[PDB]
């Protein structure tokens, strides 16, 4: 197939730009020029590009340089038609953030971190970004007695309340998306799952401005069901953005191409995002790829891997639609009573009083006869997979 | 040490009463009489006993039979002085619940599930229980297409709103605590971690009546930090109850004695609960043990294991107390800046305008000098362990 | 695609016959009659059936009874043309085996364990079985001080040496296949991975008679690469049998249909077993399915799930073949140097003296230049996945 | 507690020398001078130091430089009395090794990796090292079709056979220790566990010169029981060296101080190594710490962490000793029949025929009666933890 701008495929500058310096070895690729990145991505079908302040402008660039870089970057966008849907801030690389940005034990670091973000907000607003992604990669601990979690949540909240305040006052219209991750680089990161992140956001001052940006690999690092977590995020209406990639369970963060890790779950995820109610997608934001071209690859492998992300999503989309359109699947869905879950448990107007009065719901209920009937889930699963294999 | 009623140690009837029939073998123990369990627990120092409806009254007992059991039960409670702080309902054993209770795809099962729970609420309220624990062990799926999560959350919420209503109307004054679990017995369980359950609870009609009942091993099954998740539950003020046990990371649910799994996390958990703010404990509900005496043991091993739970908690408590009263530990805390996280990042009355104005927060900030100072976290962790080891 | 006797699909009596009584609920299916099982399996295309002693003859049947059952069973075999390629012994269900069979701390249980297996060997010999599978499910511990691992290995070895002696004296011609599992039902099981089992077998008196029977799901419970461990087993020539099923990482043993867990790894496994050395399979034994029909299914679900196992294998086989026959794949394989690994590092007759004399292997070697060339592994992976999805 | 040279504590130069550049941030510490490291370690009680060729001599130093560095290093060992018990080679950092050393698909890289190692062998022999540790960090893959495992094992073997030939011919008297790791940095590494490494070594030309160097965190990354795995290595007599550190289950490689991860397992481990047969340790080699001072620390934190390792080991030893010496433990050990596993299952000269004629081993055996006696394992376990806690 072919990607259109309506597919809304976006990529971070740090994805195709990863030089491949891992925890155990040196970089295997030279630095990627941002203008070239813009050009290369425009060519493969991306509709937008994202970045961390520091991916674009080298940490400690004088005003002249910074200004210089931005203007060249704006031209490239101009020329290519790519947009900047989201921007983020690097609060994890520099040694000053070793104990965190917003929740560093050191108060001076917290103040500095806020300033660094305000500044990226400005650039973001100027480039037309709608979302500010916040990844607290250094928020956490290696040792339990080293971090007061309650105080850290207070400080995290305190910093976000301020960012919302500023954005609203400057009229930036940004939405904020917290990105949860269980560990790496800290032994344990605060807001470890999509769940914890949603619960937190609900405690902010203007909760309507905050949501989450879950990443496939992060939930899988804890062996959780990504599709199921996204289904909950959508239920809450907190899916502000999504990062797609691949992972092979609980181990270091792999950042593989989307669909190169848990293929079955990548299939069900695409199905959930696209085969939304009223035919339409359940999610309309950017389909952002936060992945890394393997260290064994050169620049050709890099563009090949960028294209693979798009091809995987579109191939899966195609099979998810065929799946839902199959009359035999329709028959299996019915036998499994998937849609019966959408009908309220109670009849309209019934409350506990009427439920208590219904002998058929308890006193005369034959639990044994109901318990003997199967749901036909295995057959339904087998049909889904045969659709994925293109065998039907 | 010896346990006092003030310690509030409670056990489920199903813990010391587990007959040890696992997934691969027959029971190794004969059934425990509930009255006998009441007497034995009182004798080891428990202050309360809890139970699932089906633990006390065999599924399908006629009313005469059920009435008799309840009366003998109440007599034992009376005579021993034990209380019933929480009650729960078995919505997972009978074949009828193979696809869940409140969220089964089958509508009639959902109606029956609610009635089973309402009936248990009556019995709980009559025994004086203050909390109703909800463990949706069968709410979930083995295959992604078999369950509409959104519809499932709607149905879950629909059942919970009804229960709150009934309780409030009857003046039962119950609090509801959802118990999260990632998997087992379903491939994936809905509301998999404490975070997911908290975010869900926030969407109910009367959220103030709802909290969580997190279990040590359950969060460890996802390799998450239990103490850190408890800290967040406390920050939200949703820790209504707690289940203590042991686990060895991601594998089947072991239900070992508390402290027999991740000892270091058990230590930091007791520190968090007892050395709360203002000298006093941060948590005041029951310290409930939801564990299982190993299948290799006989009734002597069962009582030994019940006592081991209490000993474990008291030994860790003593060490946590000594830890904090150690001037060397205090000095390390000060050097690590733990308490400085409790100081607002912003000055009183300071807003973004003033922050933007502070050149010491950015323009004149020496990130490099700050970045080079060590936090002394290792030394702090070492003192903590020397206290646990009784080496200090 | 349809199954042939040549495909060698076999199933354990205990797979389709699993009543779905799990660690948290009652059985949802009635007992399956063995003669019935033989007939149904013959019908779906199985070439053979396997069983534990206790699956066929209920624990403690008198000889008359036992004798009667065997006679009926052999008749069913006869009529359908099904063989018994492997047999095993239940050394895990009965309470006497709570601390192990061959490695129980209790000497009398160890003696009894051996007698139970000798007895099963005679029956297997009688039915024409070629392999004796040994799954030491109760060998291991919950606590480190409870089991002397060294002594346990001595006793595991003592028992196996005896079994081989007996088989060899009697002329049974059996091969012995140890089945590794990391945990469940015990906290930790002895010989936890394919590797631990192979290393152990190398220490027996007649090692040539011993190999392993690895199970997809068991290696995945530790997050290991199943295909890669099978490759090592084949390298050692110790792959005597294989148990296929599905699993979703580290959690309780799921026993899903083959290919319903890690699909990518199911694909690479079929490629490995089938696209062997010549053109011929690299493995010639039974393709045994050790799975469980989900607890939510009735007998229609049971037969559907049996067929799904065969269907997944044949579908993956078909795509593995197509993958290897593709010119574009051939090209990608050439660019990634997969086949260059098969060429010795040393030239014929070269030793350390000649290597040391080669300035080009070190002194004049341009490591920087070589390190800059890409392997094109992502592209190769992408072609494989597209073959799997029937996209090419 | 004080460390003596008889304790044999060793540290890798790359441990205290780790500059704390992780996968997400820059170094937080400056480089450590080898000579200084030597003086500092001597000072905290270590008996020896180890290093990777590239840790001591910067990759690509001329012989003049190389020679100079070796001379100074040699002086420091001289003055301090420290020895070099083991050396290793860096076959993972440089980009050329992106697909492995010995198993790179590129033939030239394979020739080069061997040369790199022969050279390091020379230096090792000159400094008196007795063990060559091989950590195949880059041997493996991210994608199944990219690496022919069988060909890889052949090439791994070919390289090792040459190394042993050379050492034996030059009369170096080295022992080779393969260090297993499941993943990181490759998606999956060849020889993922202690078990796989042991099986592989058994296939070499001179297997008696080869063993393993297992690391605590490596086995825990797969959630395996490190103590039980060491016990197996000991049973095989392949424990040639051991790397101690801490880890919190399946996640990135943490490399915490020994005992700061799974503390209960750290305890059973010291017990296994020290309370060997007849008072004497079961293991005699170096107790090497392969850990990293947390990224949040400065040089102060670095030395602290170095001493914490020694401290942890000595405190555990002390408690393991006391545990075993306790008559109450001695009594519990007897009741649990731990030592009965040491008695052969068979009587002297007893074979299959005598066992088949023994009616007490089967026909007249009361499995139900034996199945009901408890093993008293929880109680023994509780005694161990009370000893660890200093409460006994």
């Amino acid at each position: 197939v072919q990607a259109t701008r309506e597919d809304k495929f976006s990529f971070g500058l740090w994805t195709v730009g990863w030089q491949a310096r891992d925890a155990f070895g040196d970089a295997t690729r030279t630095a990627l020029d941002p203008v070239e990145a813009v050009h290369k991505l425009a060519e493969i079908g991306a509709y937008g590009i994202t970045f961390h302040d520091d991916d674009l402008v080298p940490f400690g660039s004088d005003a002249q340089t910074r200004d210089g870089i931005i203007a060249g970057f704006k031209k490239a966008l101009d020329e290519t038609g790519l947009i900047v849907p989201m921007v983020t801030t690097n609060l994890f690389t520099h040694p000053v953030f070793k104990d965190g940005g917003f929740t560093s034990n050191d108060r001076s670091v917290r103040r500095y971190a806020i300033r660094k973000v305000l500044r990226q907000m400005d650039l973001g607003a100027e480039l037309g970004a709608k979302t500010l992604v916040l990844w607290g990669g250094r928020e956490g601990a290696e040792y339990d007695s080293a971090k007061d979690v309650s105080a850290a949540l207070d400080r995290y909240r305190e910093a976000l309340n301020l960012l919302a305040q500023y954005s609203e006052d400057r009229g930036y219209g940004l939405r904020f998306a917290i990105q949860p991750k269980p560990n790496e680089p800290r032994g344990d990161i605060l807001l470890p799952t999509a769940g914890h992140a949603i619960a937190f956001v609900q405690e902010l001052e203007r909760p309507e401005l905050f949501g989450i940006n879950p990443e496939t690999g992060h939930e899988q690092m804890s062996n959780l069901n990504f599709t199921q977590g996204i289904a909950q995020a959508l239920w809450h209406k907190k899916l502000f953005h999504i990062d797609l990639n691949g992972q092979h369970g609980p181990k270091f963060d792999q950042d593989l191409v989307f669909g190169h890790g848990d293929l079955l779950n990548a299939f069900s995820l695409v199905d959930l995002l696209e085969n939304g109610p009223d035919g339409a997608p359940a999610y309309d934001g950017p389909r952002h790829f936060d992945y890394k071209p393997s260290r064994t690859e050169d620049y050709d492998g890099v563009w090949e891997s960028a294209k693979a992300n798009i091809r995987m999503y579109l191939l899966l989309k195609e099979r998810a639609k065929a799946f839902r359109a199959d009359p035999e699947v329709q028959e299996a869905l019915a036998a499994s009573k998937v849609a019966e879950l959408k009908t309220p448990t109670l009849n309209p107007g019934e409350g506990y009083a009427e439920l208590l009065a219904d002998r058929s719901a308890f006193e005369d209920y034959d639990a044994d006869a109901v318990g003997a009937k199967g749901f036909g889930f295995v057959k339904l699963n087998q049909l889904a997979i045969e659709h994925l294999l293109g065998a039907r």
